[PDB]
């Protein structure tokens, strides 16, 4: 009832049926508690992901004005970019990306494996920069000039990660709800927070349909100073655009994506090792294996709420394993 | 329905039309997204394994054995199912192409081996595949194991079973004129022969193949149909259409029109094939255009079987 508002906003569809919740036995076994899976790594389009439920509403705000090309931003390695550049290719607009290197590797597969090979699979136009210093302005500049062209392009900001793209999250959270009704009374709910959409809609559908589970963020690429104000911001201005209050404080644990985003670490490693092993699941070096990680070291730790049930959010980037081996 | 099978997919996967690919081929295409299953990056190999599986845990198996090429998707799909149902897993692994590239080598399929914590077996070559997989079995066996053998891409008349299914999902989804499948190890393009026989008979169904020559193949797929058909108390009268035009120079190794499929497809629909099956059959299909080796002019159904990860195993090269 809450959430009718989010109706009025025109949507793709993408993904189609609501995505599995899994329960995940030997996971669970090993860590002493119940653990589930929100399965957003499974969609159909070009190997899944989060980003896929935020181009839902990006792009359909992109076809309602009447643009023929989509413009983004990312690493060479972005999940976003790829996935912005398959619902192009499909849609038949042009794609244009905006990429840096992020971490300042020469190593091969991350220049020209994984997600940046799907790219030229995509006829994606490539825009390299230094760095992305200032995705909005640096964004606009190469909108113009993609208009002097004759193109009438539509900007995704970093991520998908505006108001309007959150709202594809705003939507799992209704899935969500709908899948645990009856079956599992949820303790806990973590997410990985980079971009913050996906956490930020995430807080405002679970405060209005899941008061008591708690949601954590774990940071891929800032300490919880520099997040928790980029997450608020959306969250208040998603909850704005839905005609609702929202006053639940957020959490993020930021102990976990050192030495810092796109940089694997030992503990998100082994954490991409346990769930393979383990579940036959598939999570990656940047943002998955970092929130498990994180996951695992809150239960070793006890940081959560209490003992009850863990859902993690699984967002994807598997395509990311390709890029990253063997290192660097 | 008689067979026990573990639930590893659930819901239909979904058929699609196809409407950039269509407007460009002048043709109605469209598409069965058996890529899009959620174990490990999904494949046809899935469906064969919650038969495969099922009748191993029937039989009280603490370990799975099966063999492929390097970048087999098989291999990799067992693992993971061997994973998550807490089996160890033993692959007998061959380098089908004599490559020393470095991606195919330890990346792709083959690093998914490694973090599913796959046993790996090396072979100069699967002559026997059959005969090669007993012998790992004894000896896993004589370790204390209790091992289930699964063939060579899951194919035999219970791996089959799994595309009977499919059948069902392609005909509660269906003017369709043509079915078009890579044609491999067999399970998958036999299997949908029995099933479409029996609920779209006038469907034309072209296997195009991936590893062998019409002669080699036909006898392969037919030894399954008729098995497959003789195990659900049926009757499979339709004869098995194959092309063996889109493969050279042989199996795992890419060529320019299945290449250029690959790259047609991600840039009209945003759909990814592979280097090795589905890349090769839709250029076979395309070709089929061409020729007009088609029954007809009307709609064709393509089966996404999968085979996307070994991308980034075959790139750049090699
Ligand atoms: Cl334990």
């Amino acid at each position: 009832m809450p959430l009718h508002h989010l109706t009025r906003f025109p949507r793709l569809e993408f993904i189609g049926a609501p995505t599995p919740l899994e329960y995940l036995p030997r996971l669970s076994d090993y860590l002493g508690r119940e653990i589930y899976i929100k399965r957003d790594d499974v969609t159909p389009i070009a190997m899944g992901g989060n980003k896929l439920r935020k181009l839902e509403f990006l792009v359909a705000d992109a076809l309602r004005e009447g643009a023929d090309t989509l413009i983004t931003a990312g690493a060479i390695q972005s999940n976003h970019v790829r996935q912005t550049a398959a619902v192009a290719a499909k849609l038949g607009l042009h794609c244009v990306a905006l990429l840096e290197n992020p971490i300042g590797t020469t190593a091969e597969n991350y220049l020209t494996n994984g997600n940046r090979l799907l790219l030229d699979l995509f006829n994606t136009q490539i825009e390299m920069c230094d760095a992305l210093t200032d995705p909005d302005a640096q964004l606009q500049t190469l909108a113009t000039r993609i208009e002097a062209q004759g193109f009438r392009p539509y900007v995704i900001p970093v991520g998908g990660s505006s108001a309007l793209g959150a709202m594809g999250y705003v939507e799992s959270a209704l899935e969500i709800a709908q899948q645990c009704e009856e079956v599992v009374g949820l303790s806990s709910v973590v997410v990985a927070s980079g971009s913050a959409g996906t956490h930020a809609g995430l807080a405002v559908g679970l405060e209005h349909l899941m008061p008591d589970v708690e949601l954590i963020g774990v940071t891929v690429s800032r300490s919880v100073a520099e997040q928790k104000p980029k997450v608020i911001a959306l969250q208040q201005a998603i909850a704005g655009q839905l005609a609702l209050t929202a006053t639940a404080d957020i959490h993020l644990w930021d102990d976990y994506f050192a030495p810092g985003y796109g940089v694997p670490n030992d503990a998100g490693m082994e954490a991409v090792k346990l769930l393979a092993s383990l579940e036959g699941v598939l999570l990656d070096p940047v943002y998955t294996g970092k929130a498990m990680a994180g996951l695992i070291d809150g239960i070793s730790q006890k940081r959560f709420n209490d003992d009850g049930p863990i859902l993690f959010i699984h967002t994807g980037g598997a395509p990311a394993l390709f890029a990253y081996h063997p290192h660097v």
